[PDB]
């Protein structure tokens, strides 16, 4: 039929090419407020997100994470740039090709091969790149089109992610076929993480705390929990005769660890799983103080679970009580048990990926690409809806890295993390709020606490560049109210998006307070909860989302041998190295830099008013550099380095 004709030759390439140019063209639109634009405008933006509206669109059954708001699909123009597909293609391999040199050579013949033509691919790939990149800058007039060929380089390097996977899927098929050596054998020729020489350091534990990849649990406490019965003697007994809990908590010293949120991800007993053995997960409460000198946080007390009627109170050790030394080890280790599922389920997959697939859907859906806000918020969510069907999909079905590494039954921890994304309160969240409910927010009472202090350089930082862009753009809060695609963002955020605790917005200060979240969270948040992966997470002795043991039934008379059945399985430990350092190792985007990052690297604004020199963005651009001066002042100061929420090391995007 001669309809037909249009499909004959039409393949993905050529729409993605399409695609490509296409955004180009309409980055030159100046934009405007939908009441400010012109009539041809307005029936334009209309049809535009009525468009939006087939290729995005809203599911609570999207396989296994049900009740979570996603995508159904991804679109075209979401899939990641090569930018980003090289990067990650790249990681994968070395991770691939270090592995498969580690198995015995019989066992790798499976895999050498394979591996060895994908490392190729890659580096012919990679050559490409750097060789376009070179003709653009020898001759950018015809720059417009090289991006052809950048398209084109796109297919390849998705073609060969896809052979990727099918080898990752044949290890996997072949898993269960392929005292703390073995801890270290599974880096291959990866070098350990610090915290491998650290990590029996009270201290050190301790520093998890505020510097860890976890620093939205600890709290302040005035006086203790009726379920964490600790006596002033035992109290004491750590912190000195001249100290108490009444003391303590007076001066603002006592700190709480209580994980009860886990629910299911801390199961009742043992979970048996035919490919880890046994495991158990834990919701302990931990009390920690500071000395009167606030140097650092000390871990003083552990309950293994939330009833001290079947969990009795472990004490912090002196160093002399060897006969209280590995109970109070195994006590520990409880405790990182229970922060790798409140970390990874919660803190970073609940509350910065699953929230900001939300923000993603409803702009695309409601902001015009000509809304001011659609131009600033879309480039917070690149390659978001990919990296997040790609968790839903790889990460959490039956047999799957998460059931492996999670000690819980694979549908109670997809229940259960779903379950904290649609009860997350977005008001509640925003940083300076979570640390004023913590008691946490006074460096006087808690000094050395990095991700405060870092973090609040970053969100304030954000909410001055939110305040100057909504300047240009709103001059009154009926400006704001009279919005009828900004009404019809927070519409389908509160409706469709399942946001809990999002309101309406009725003035400029709101509009300000409500981007700076979704900006710093989509940013900031995550490379905060992301970053620390392979640095801290990568070694299971340290921590591990399931151990192989109970806790410690008792304070008194545990050996080394005891600690050492709480270790999880070779397994556990392979997966783990794997994929925290593939989630770490993968910085795509900055903060602040409003380019693309995929070629041509266009300039995100094309408005004079906020590209101009001193303007909203070049202050924005510049206060972040002077934040970058102080994070390393202070790390020239600090007893390790905290690196996380140095702007130079901050993504714009959850898309990793
Ligand atoms: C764990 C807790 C995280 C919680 C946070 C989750 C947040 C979202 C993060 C989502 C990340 C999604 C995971 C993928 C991220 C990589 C980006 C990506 O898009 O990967 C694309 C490819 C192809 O896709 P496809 O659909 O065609 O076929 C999937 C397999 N059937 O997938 C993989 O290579 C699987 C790599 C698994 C990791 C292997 C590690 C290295 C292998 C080394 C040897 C293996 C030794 C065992
Ligand atoms: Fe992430
Ligand atoms: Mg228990």
């Amino acid at each position: 039929s001669i309809f037909f004709s249009p499909l004959k030759y039409l393949g993905a390439e050529q729409q993605r090419s399409i695609d490509a140019s296409r955004s180009l063209l309409d980055n030159l639109i100046p934009p405007s407020l939908p009441q400010y634009d012109n009539l041809a405008g307005k029936l334009a933006r209309r049809a535009v997100l009525t468009s939006k509206k087939l290729v995005y669109v809203w599911t609570e059954n999207f396989a296994n994470v049900k009740g979570v708001p996603m995508a159904r699909s991804v679109p075209l123009g979401e899939l990641p740039n090569v930018d980003w597909l090289l990067k990650t293609a790249g990681v994968i391999v070395e991770l691939i090709v270090n592995f498969v040199a580690s198995l015995p050579a019989s066992a790798a013949a499976q895999f050498e091969r394979i591996a060895a033509g994908l490392s190729g691919d890659l580096e012919a790939a990679r050559q490409v790149h750097e060789a376009l990149l070179e003709e653009a800058k020898n001759d950018p007039a015809a720059a417009g089109s090289l991006l052809l060929r950048f398209t084109e380089l796109q297919t390849r390097v998705i073609a060969l992610l896809t052979r990727v996977g099918l080898l990752v899927d044949d290890i996997l098929k072949s898993a269960s076929n392929l005292g703390l050596n073995r801890f270290r054998a599974v880096f291959g020729t990866l070098r350990l993480p610090e915290v491998a020489d650290s990590f029996r350091d009270d201290e050190a534990f301790a520093y998890w705390r505020v510097a860890g990849p976890n620093p939205l649990l600890i709290r302040r406490v005035d006086a203790l929990p009726a379920n964490f019965p600790l006596g002033e003697e035992q109290f004491r007994r750590v912190m000195g005769a001249d100290d108490s809990l009444l003391e303590a908590a007076a001066s603002r010293r006592l700190y709480l660890l209580d994980y009860a949120e886990l629910g299911k991800l801390a199961p009742s007993g043992a979970v048996d799983k035919l490919l880890t053995g046994t495991g158990f997960a834990y919701a302990p409460i931990a009390l920690f103080a500071l000395g009167k000198d606030r140097a650092g946080l000390l871990p003083v007390a552990i309950q293994c679970g939330q009833d001290p009627a079947t969990h009795p109170m472990f004490v912090r050790p002196a160093e002399s009580e060897s006969d209280l030394y590995w109970g109070w080890q195994m006590a520990k280790t409880v405790v990182q048990v229970a922060e790798e599922n409140y970390h990874e389920m919660f803190v970073h997959l609940a509350q910065t990926h699953l929230v900001s697939e939300a923000f993603c859907l409803a702009t695309q859906r409601t902001l015009a690409p000509s809304h001011p806000l659609h131009v600033l918020l879309a480039p917070h969510f690149e390659g978001t809806l990919f990296i997040n069907e790609g968790g839903a999909r790889i990460l959490l079905p039956s047999a799957g890295f998460i059931d492996v590494m999670f000690a819980a039954p694979i549908q109670d921890t997809q229940a259960t993390a779903g379950g904290n994304r649609l009860g997350f309160d977005f008001y509640r969240g925003m940083l300076p709020e979570s640390l004023k409910a913590r008691n946490v927010d006074d460096p006087a009472a808690l000094p050395d606490y990095p991700y405060r202090d870092d973090g609040l350089l970053v969100w304030n930082a954000i909410r001055q560049w939110a305040a100057d862009y909504v300047a240009v753009y709103y001059a009154s809060d009926g400006d704001v109210t009279a919005d009828v695609e900004l009404a019809a963002w927070v519409g389908e955020v509160i409706g469709s998006g399942k946001v809990a605790g999002f309101r309406p917005i009725t003035g400029r200060s709101q509009l300000v307070e409500v981007l700076t979240m979704v900006i710093f969270t989509a940013s900031a948040q995550h490379a905060a909860v992301n970053f620390p992966q392979p640095s801290m997470m990568t070694y299971a002795p340290a921590i591990c989302a399931m151990s192989a043991a109970p806790a410690p039934d008792s304070p008194s008379g545990k050996s080394e041998a005891d600690w050492l059945k709480m270790m999880p399985p070779t397994l556990v430990a392979l997966e783990k190295v794997n994929i925290y350092h593939l989630l770490g190792s993968v910085y795509h985007g900055r903060l602040g830099d409003y380019r693309q990052t995929g070629f041509p690297y266009a300039p995100v604004f094309s408005d004079r008013r906020v590209t101009a020199s001193g303007g909203p963005l070049e202050r924005f651009q510049a206060r972040l550099k002077e934040v970058e001066a102080t994070i390393r002042t202070r790390n020239q100061a600090r007893r390790k380095p905290y690196e996380y929420l140095l702007p130079s090391r901050i993504p714009a995007s959850t898309n990793i």
